[PDB]
């Protein structure tokens, strides 16, 4: 049922699960060596269940580590932005959200992403507002045994990444300064303008596909976070330590993850 399984020891897991003698397996048990002897990572929580993975592990460390909203929330409401975007955007433009496995067709995208961010804003604001580690601990595991509930979470972080990337995209046109990961964003044909994100890649995550690295570039700008990957099948080479986004002079809390395949993202547990 947990979706954010039991810590499992490190090594034992190492040992276990990538035994041989192949290349890449050789290469594998090093990485998580390297992870427990220089990193000091002792155990990990195997996160392997759907689509959503990526921002069922970034969701996990966020309230499991008690990192509050991100600065543009302090004035902005969560759950108006819906609303803003209907008023801004078409109104067949906002009708075309699919919510992911849903593959809605209803009538209200409004009032569903409405809900769903609703339920994220007061789930974030319960776990702000507990200093005991331990506390947030057991809600996380209960709050990932309830995949229904994690679904719409899920597609209320989606909702904020496509707002992030409406705003940017509206910056750009001005003639404003953006990120160059935005710019890159716009680059790509599929993924040209918001509604072109909307459809193309934003709609299949958790459906058909996970994020991609763009994607988690958009997840943590717009979370205001570090995502600190360790990408264990690129050991001994360049990309073995990346961060979404590469902000350095942000100050912005930082979470790490691990993958062996940049599909499936494991909690690295101290």
């Amino acid at each position: 049922n947990l979706s954010v399984e039991a810590e499992v020891d490190l090594l034992s897991y190492c040992a276990r699960e990538w035994k041989g003698e192949t290349p890449r397996n050789k290469l594998m048990r090093k990485a998580y060596e390297e992870l427990f002897w220089r990193h000091h990572i002792k155990c990990v929580r195997q996160v392997r269940r759907d689509n959503y993975d990526a921002l069922r592990s970034v969701l996990f460390q966020i309230f499991s580590q008690g990192i509050s909203f991100p600065s543009w929330m302090k004035e902005k409401d969560i759950v108006k932005l819906p609303e803003k975007l209907l008023f801004s955007q078409g109104c067949n433009w906002i009708q075309q959200y699919s919510f992911g496995p849903e593959k809605y067709t209803g009538s209200n995208v409004f009032g569903k992403l409405r809900k769903y961010v609703e339920l994220l804003k007061t789930q974030w604001t319960e776990f702000n507002g507990i200093r005991d580690y331990h506390k947030r601990g057991s809600m996380c595991n209960t709050l990932f045994s309830d995949a229904i509930l994690e679904y719409k979470l899920y597609e209320a972080l989606k909702f904020i990444m496509l707002y992030q990337v409406t705003e940017v995209y509206e910056q750009m046109k001005t003639k404003k300064v953006i990120p160059s990961l935005f710019r890159l964003l716009f680059s790509r044909e599929t993924s040209s303008d918001p509604l072109s994100f909307m459809m193309n890649h934003l709609n299949s995550v958790g459906d058909t596909c996970g994020l991609e690295q763009i994607d988690m570039f958009i997840l943590g700008y717009s979370l205001e976070v570090k995502i600190k990957v360790f990408r264990l099948f690129k050991f001994n080479s360049r990309d073995f330590e990346v961060c979404y986004p590469e902000e350095p002079l942000r100050d912005w809390p930082e979470i790490s993850l691990l993958t062996e395949n940049d599909r499936h993202y494991h909690i690295p547990v101290f």
